């Protein structure tokens, strides 16, 4: 199995405390995060946008793979993942991720493409591991 | 409802194609990713380490909060999230996330702490949204 690691550091309480997040690749190295950026809308990284990025990335790559297996080559795939963090009795929960994608695949049938993209939406590794509602809105250029 | 966004871009097929990943905060901005970095172990970002970073960050924040609710203030929390991407019949799947955390909470009861940290491991938002097995290994300095 493939193992990849992420890390975080936290110090003090939630209001007066702060933290940082990193990844083994180094793309993220002690990047600041906290209550402000996660719940108060202050610009900065947080768990949600990171999961959104991971999801957009896994979905896009999966769409390319499946398209290839169908004998198609995508010119470009641009996916956005909107992660919803809602308030619930237990606190908060990631309830939905809205995927928005613009794909360009030369001469591919609209009906055939839809079948492939819906399979990617529900079949990629990240979608499969998430419990949140996953929606998909796309635009095909062929 | 809080909304956070992530995105990704991909061009060409899976072997000769390539992609990038970004987040709205900018911590990730068109950072390269591909088959190489995700499946061949080449150093670079990928969906798995991003989920790991997100999980480590959520879990550490959640632990601080709960300790606070118990009347405790953590001196420091350092968590690493090890994400497993396994090959399965249908393709691949994120089967497990192993959390390892080092926490310093002066004077807290060992048993008291264990109950709290276990509740955080199972109850934080990111743990809650994941279907993968989540394990916890920690070392408390008290």
């Amino acid at each position: 199995t493939i193992h990849k690691k992420g890390q975080a550091h936290w110090e003090s309480d939630i209001k007066r405390g702060k933290g940082t997040v990193s990844t083994e690749s180094g793309v993220l190295n002690q990047q600041p995060y906290g209550f402000n950026t996660r719940f108060e809308g202050e610009k900065g990284t947080n768990p949600e946008e990171l999961i959104g990025a991971a999801h957009a990335a896994c979905f896009s790559m999966a769409l390319s793979l499946m398209l290839g297996e169908a004998g198609f080559t995508p010119t470009s795939i641009d996916t956005t993942a909107d992660v919803s963090l809602d308030k619930v009795d237990a606190g908060f929960a990631i309830t939905k991720i809205a995927l928005k994608s613009e794909v360009a695949v030369p001469g591919i049938d609209a009906s055939t493409f839809d079948g492939i993209i819906q399979k990617a939406k529900a079949g990629c590794p990240v979608s499969q591991v998430l419990k949140a509602e996953i929606t998909l809105d796309y635009q095909l250029k062929s």
